[PDB]
C-alpha cells in the first residue's frame, strides 16, 4: 500500500537530480572600477549575479549589478607622473621643451610609482571584499575570478607624449599581478583599462542613468513605420545633464524625425559597439564641454570676468558671483576658505583652475593647430596659444577679488563668458561626441522631448541649498523664473564673522549657513542653472519633464548603484555575450599563468 | 645611451605579453566503462587563451600520460543491485522494473565505491606526472572527466541505465576538495556509446594519431561549377574487442552506396568540424566477432554440425590436440593439474550477450521483421527460455583436433561468410551491412589498413615469439596461413609445473592458460579477414597491426582506441568547448 | 530534374500544409524543453497518398517520441526543402513501391 510512496519518492529524486544538470546554475561574482580621475584613484566594488546554462557558458544578469562599496580617495594618476617628471625630467619640464626620447632611461622608476598607488587600491578593494562578504560569497567570488576595468577620465590627457601610454601598460602588468595571500584572483587586459574621452563618459554616465531607472531594456517602449514599411523601435530614455569636476556632458535621445546639419551627428549606441544589436536603436546627441566643468568654469570665468572694463578697476575685480563682504587674491587658484573667514588662494602652477583649458588652448595641441580658426577661438576666450604658460593663465592688473552678489548680473557674465560665448572653444568630432560647440546649437537644431535628469554634485547643491532656506518650494520642478527668484535672494547674503566662523547671512533675517571651500562660490552654478534651463525652455521641443537627481532608486526602493559613468562601463562589457564570456571566463585570471 | 633601449625594449616586451596568446596546460580524464573492467585514462593537452578570442585546446597536444587500474565494471554494479532488490533469478524471469524505484540510494551506494577508487586513482597518476608548475596550471584551470560505457551496460531495457548515468555524473561533479583537482563533466560528456560509435571515434583516433586527419586536404577534385572538392588519405581500422568488432574505413573515391547501406558522413554526424574536410566512412560494428561472443557463437554453431558433433563428441579444429572440456559455452578457466573447468552459471556463459540480444524481451528483435528469423537460424532461438536457448544438445565434451585449415573453414562459415548472418539493426553511426563477407565484396577500399585489438595482436606476437613468422611480417596470408597452421599443431602436454602447448619438432612451448587455449581461431580469424580484404576489387595498399603510435619525437603519443576520437569530437567544436569546458566549467558546481 | 517516390512524398506533405494553412512562419504551438529553450512548431497535418506506381506516408513525428536507432526523422529544414525562419519539421517519412496502384 505504502509501496506506491517509495516508488514515487524513487522517481522524485532522480527526477531532481535531472533538473539539476539540464537547468541554469546562479553564482556570484565581484566586478571592479577603478576610477582615476583628475584629483583623485578611487576603487568601486560591485556584485553580480552570473548564470551558467548546458551548452550556453556564462553570462551576466544586468539587472543584477550592485555597488558594495567605494574606496578611499588615493593620488590622481597625474601625481604619479609628475612625481617621475620632477625627478628625472629635472625640473622645468613643463616650462623648456624636454627630450622625452631620453625618459626610457627611467621606465623601472616608473613602474615603482605606480607599484606604490597600485598596492593602495589592492589592499583597499580587498578590504572592501572582506567587510562586505559573508564566507559562502567569498567562495563564489574567489572561484569566478575578478575583472578590474580601470579608466582615467580627466588628468593624464595632455602631456603629447609616450608617457600615458606606458603608464597603461604598467598599470595592468601590476593589476595582473596581484598578491596570492588574499585569494582574489583580480585581473584585467587592454580593452577593460584604458583612459576614456570627456564624451565617452556621457555616453557611459547615459547609459547608467537609463540602466538603474529600468528605462533601457531589450523591449521596446514604441515602434513606429518607416517610409519603406520597416517596422522601427526604440525604448523610451531620459536624457542626462552632468556637470563634473572637469567637464560637462549633456547626453539625450534624438527627436523622432529630427533632420540634423551635415556638420554634427547622431551618436548610435550599437555602431560605436556600446549596446548590443538586441537591445532597440538608440540615436543620441552627445555634447561634453570643457569649460562647464566646475574647476574649468571657475577658471575661465575669473579670467574672462576680471580682464573686462565694467568689473576691473584700479586692481580690484568686483566679482557678482561672490557674497558681499567676500574677498581673495586675484588668481585662478584653488580657494581655501579658513575659519577667521578669509580666502587662501593657492598660487602652485598645477593648482591653478585653468591649468586643463590653458594646455588645451595650446600651439603645440594639434587640436588647436591642425585649424586656422581654433587659435582665435581660444584667444577670444581670454587663453592665448602663443603664451608662455604662468602667463597665458594670469589674470593681469589685478590684485584681489571682491564679491558684490549681484545675481542678475552673474547670470548676464555666466552666459556670456561660459554658455554662449562670442567665439565658442574648438568642436569635438571623435566617434561618441555628435560634433556641437555650444548649448544654443544643441538646443537650436536638436531640442527633444525626451526627459532630463541633471546630475552633479554642485548641480544638487545649488538647487537643496535654497530648498533649505525655505527660497525654493521642495515640489521645484525646474521653472526658471522661480530659480532666478530665489537665488536673485541667497545670492544677495553678506558674509559675517563669528566666533564658531564665517557664515553666509541671508537678507531679512532669514537666517545663515557655514561658509566653506565648496559653497562660497556656488552663485555661479545657480546662475550656471538659470542660463541651461532658458536654453533648454528656447528649444522647439521642450523635454517632458527635467528633475534634478543624486540617486535612482532601485526596485527594493534603496539605489543599487550610484549615478556616473561606472555602471555604464561595466554594462558595455558584460551585455555583448560572447566577448564577455571569452574574455571574463575562458582567458580569465588563468591567462595571467606563468 | 644604450640605456634608452633597455627602456623601449621593456615596454615593448610588456605590451608583447598583453597582445599575443598565452599557453597553459590543462589535464583531460577519459573514463573506459568496459564489459569487464572500468579504466581510467588520463591525457595532457595545450590550451591557447587569445586576446578576444577565448581559450581553445591545441589537437596536436593531446597525450596519454597514463591509464589505471581495472576496476569492476557497471555491469556488476547493476547486477548486484538486481540480486539484492529484484531477487537472484532476474536473468531467467520477468522482473517488475517500477519497484526498483524504492532503491535508487542503494543504486547511488553501488557507484559510490567504484567513483570513489577511479577518482583516487586519477589523482595518483597526476601526481607521479606532473612537477609543481604543471600542477598548478592543471588545477587551475579545470579537469573535464569524459566517462563512456560501452558494452555490458546496453541489455537491460529498462531505466536502470540512464539513472546509473544521473548518478555518475552527480558523483563526477562533487569530487573530494582535498586533493585541489577540479575534476567536473555533464550529459553532454559523460554518456553510453554505441558499438559502431566506439569504431567511428577509434578511426578518429587513428588519423589524428598517424597526422593523417588534418584541415590541409592531401587532395581536392574540381567539380563542374568550379567548386573544391577535397578529402585526406585517411587510414581504415579493423578492431577486435572483448564484447565486438569494429570495421571503419573511407568509402572508395568516386563511389556511391545503394538505397539499402549508407555512408556515415564524420561532419553530419557532428563528429568533425566543417573546416575539415569532408570523410565518408563504411561503418560496422558486430557483437558476434568480439572475443568473448565469436568463442560462445563458434561452439554453438560448430557443435550442433554432424560432422563435428559424434556419439556425444564434439571434435574442435580450433582447439589443439590433448585439450578438452565439458560441453557449454560457459567460461573456461585452464587449472594447476591441466583440465579444464567450466562455469554453468547463465551470468559466465560466452552467449549470454547474444542470447540476451536474440530475445522477445529485446525491443531491437522487433525493429525488422527477419531479425527473429536470423537469430533461430544461427542457433540462437528468441522462443527457447535462456538457459534452452544456450545449450549445445546431445554433447558431454569438447575435444581439440589441432587441424588449422578446418578451423579457418568453420570461421568462414560461422563468422565471417554465414549463409545467413545475425541481425545488426543500422543506426545513425552505421553503414548496414550485417556480414563482413558483404563489406569487402561490394564496398572494398585501397585505403591503408590497420588492425588493433589486444587478441589480435597476441595472435601475431605469439608466432613472432615462437620464430614462426618473420618480425617483418607484413600481411602475406599464405606466410600467416603457414606459421599457424604448424603452432596450431602443437600437442597439450601436462607436467609437473602445469599444461604446455609443446610446439612440433622439438620448436619450443609455452604454458596453456585461459587466456589463450582457444588462441587458434583467433589466428583463423586474421587468415580469413586478410583473404576477404585479398579478394576486394580494391585491396588496402598496406596492412599493419599496431597498439598505439609515435609522436614526431618517437615516444608513443597516445593508444590506439576511442578514447583520443571521444576528447577530438568535443575539443574540435572550439566555441561549444570553451562555453562548457571554460566558462560554464567546475564552477557550476558552485552551490 | 528527376525526383523519387520519398522526395515526391515530402512534396505532396508540403502542399497539403500550406494550402490547409498549418505552414507557415506562424507556430501554431512552443513548448519550453529540459533545458528552458522554446521549442516551436506548426500543427503539421499528415498525408496518405496511394499514387500510380507508389504510395507515401508523410507525418510529423510525435513530440517527444524516441524512435528505433534503425530509422529516422527526416528533417525538412536539414534537407533544405524548407526555410529556416519556419517552424522545424521533423517528419516520418515513408515510400512504399509495392503500394501504388499498379
Ligand atoms: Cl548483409
Amino acid at each position: 500500500a505504502d509501496t506506491e510512496k517509495r516508488i514515487n519518492v524513487g522517481k522524485k529524486h532522480l527526477q531532481t537530480l535531472r533538473n539539476l544538470e539540464t537547468r541554469c546554475h546562479d553564482s556570484l561574482q565581484a566586478l571592479v572600477v577603478i576610477d582615476a580621475g583628475s584629483s583623485s584613484t578611487r576603487t568601486n566594488v560591485f556584485l553580480a549575479k552570473t548564470r551558467s546554462c548546458p551548452n550556453k557558458g556564462r553570462s551576466i544578469d544586468p539587472d543584477s549589478i550592485q555597488l558594495i562599496g567605494a574606496g578611499k580617495r588615493f593620488a590622481g594618476l597625474r601625481v604619479v607622473l609628475e612625481e617621475w617628471l620632477d625627478t628625472y625630467a629635472g625640473k622645468d619640464w613643463e616650462s623648456r621643451p624636454v627630450d622625452a626620447r631620453l625618459l626610457f632611461q627611467y621606465v623601472p622608476q616608473m613602474h615603482e610609482g605606480a607599484k606604490k598607488l597600485m598596492q593602495l587600491l589592492e589592499e583597499d578593494t580587498v578590504a572592501i571584499l572582506d567587510s562586505q562578504l559573508n564566507e559562502k560569497q567569498k567562495v563564489q567570488v574567489k572561484a569566478l575570478g575578478i575583472p578590474v576595468m580601470l579608466c582615467s577620465t580627466a588628468g593624464v590627457r595632455d602631456f603629447h607624449e609616450w608617457y600615458r601610454d606606458a603608464l597603461f601598460v604598467l598599470l595592468r602588468h601590476l593589476i595582473n599581478n596581484p598578491s596570492p595571500a588574499h585569494g582574489y584572483k583580480f585581473f584585467t587586459n587592454p580593452f577593460w583599462t584604458r583612459p576614456i574621452t570627456g564624451a565617452e563618459e556621457g555616453l557611459f554616465a547615459f547609459i547608467t542613468l537609463n540602466h538603474l531607472s529600468r528605462r533601457l531594456g531589450e523591449d521596446p517602449a514604441r515602434c513606429m513605420i518607416d517610409e519603406y514599411g520597416v517596422k522601427q523601435c526604440r525604448n523610451d530614455l531620459a536624457g542626462v545633464v552632468e556637470v563634473g569636476g572637469a567637464s560637462a556632458q549633456i547626453v539625450f535621445p534624438l527627436q523622432e524625425g529630427t533632420v540634423l546639419p551635415s556638420s554634427v551627428r547622431a551618436v548610435n549606441l550599437q555602431r560605436e559597439r556600446l549596446l548590443p544589436e538586441r537591445y532597440p536603436s538608440a540615436d543620441v546627441v552627445s555634447v561634453s564641454f570643457m569649460q562647464l566643468g566646475m574647476a574649468s568654469s571657475a577658471g575661465l570665468f575669473l579670467k574672462e570676468l576680471c580682464s573686462n572694463d565694467e568689473f576691473l578697476q584700479g586692481g580690484i575685480c568686483s566679482n557678482p558671483c561672490l557674497f558681499k563682504g567676500f574677498q581673495q587674491s586675484c588668481s585662478a587658484g584653488e580657494v581655501e576658505v579658513r575659519p577667521d573667514g578669509s580666502a587662501s588662494v593657492n598660487e602652485d602652477v598645477r593648482k591653478n583652475r585653468l591649468k586643463p583649458l590653458a594646455t588645451y588652448c595650446s600651439v603645440n595641441n594639434p587640436e588647436i593647430s591642425f585649424k586656422v580658426t581654433n587659435e582665435m577661438q581660444c584667444r577670444e576666450n581670454s587663453i592665448d596659444p602663443t603664451k608662455p604658460l604662468a602667463e597665458r593663465m594670469k589674470i593681469e592688473n589685478c590684485s584681489i577679488i571682491k564679491g558684490t552678489g549681484n545675481f542678475d548680473k552673474c547670470v548676464s557674465q555666466v552666459e556670456s563668458i561660459l554658455v554662449a560665448p562670442k567665439l565658442p572653444l574648438p568642436a569635438n568630432i571623435e566617434a561618441a561626441s555628435s560634433g556641437f560647440e555650444s548649448v544654443d546649437q544643441v538646443f537650436r537644431f536638436a531640442s527633444s522631448t525626451a526627459p532630463m535628469i541633471v546630475t552633479g554634485g554642485g548641480m544638487l547643491a545649488a538647487i537643496n541649498t535654497l530648498k533649505d532656506h525655505r527660497l525654493l518650494r521642495s515640489d521645484f520642478s525646474g521653472d526658471v523664473e522661480e530659480l532666478a527668484e530665489a537665488a536673485r535672494e541667497f545670492c544677495s547674503s553678506e558674509v559675517i564673522i563669528r566666533t564658531d566662523g564665517p557664515v553666509i547671512q541671508l537678507p531679512n533675517a532669514r537666517g545663515e549657513q557655514k561658509l566653506n571651500s565648496l559653497n562660497f562660490d556656488l552663485c555661479k552654478t545657480m546662475a550656471l542653472t538659470v542660463s541651461l534651463l532658458r536654453h533648454m525652455a528656447a528649444g522647439e521641443n521642450q523635454p517632458s519633464f527635467i528633475k534634478w537627481e543624486k540617486s535612482i532608486a532601485g526596485p527594493d526602493g534603496k539605489p543599487l548603484a550610484d549615478l556616473g559613468w561606472q555602471v555604464g562601463v561595466i554594462l558595455h562589457h558584460v551585455l555583448f555575450t560572447e566577448e564577455w564570456g571569452r574574455n571574463a571566463y575562458e582567458a580569465g585570471y588563468s591567462h595571467n599563468l606563468e
